[PDB]
């Protein structure tokens, strides 16, 4: 599983090295430059639980899902994971709760505790 390949070799880019935030790099994206705070991110993605009893893709509106790096418009596991994100690039991230929704959860859809797992894809940033 694409989740079970994360745990086994994804890096642990959580500050504290919690292995609360893992990332694959799935695709490779183009040059060196990575998002700053403030910056304008677009992505792609999809989601679901650890055990994939619930889910959600974005692509749905072929739109691409908007916002702002680093300002907690997201979960934290986002402005800690797409921080590391090159354009073009797309990465799985597998998220413990205590960088997602936590032992709040957000019911119906997220229970408490709940593992994460996302593919995002990014295609673009801009600055503040
Ligand atoms: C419809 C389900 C929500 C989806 C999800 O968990 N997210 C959506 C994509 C981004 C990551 C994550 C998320 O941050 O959810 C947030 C939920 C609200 C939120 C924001 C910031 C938070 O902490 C700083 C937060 O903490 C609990 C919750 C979200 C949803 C939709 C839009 C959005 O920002 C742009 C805008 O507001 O226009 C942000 C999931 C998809 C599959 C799952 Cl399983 S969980």
């Amino acid at each position: 599983g694409a989740p079970a390949t994360v745990t086994e070799q994804g890096e642990d880019i959580t500050s504290k090295k919690d292995r609360g935030v893992l990332k694959i790099v799935k695709r490779v994206g183009n040059g060196e430059e990575t998002p700053m705070i403030g910056d304008k991110v677009y992505v792609h993605y999809k989601g679901k639980l650890s055990n994939g009893k619930k889910f959600d893709s974005s692509h749905d509106r072929n739109e691409p899902f908007v916002f702002s790096l680093g300002k907690g418009q997201v979960i934290k596991a986002w402005d800690i994971g797409v921080a590391t994100m090159k354009k073009g690039e797309i990465a799985h991230l597998l998220i413990k709760p205590e960088y997602a929704y936590g032992s709040a959860g957000s019911l119906p859809k997220i229970p408490s505790n709940a593992t994460l797992f996302f593919e995002i894809e990014l295609l673009d940033f801009k600055g503040e």
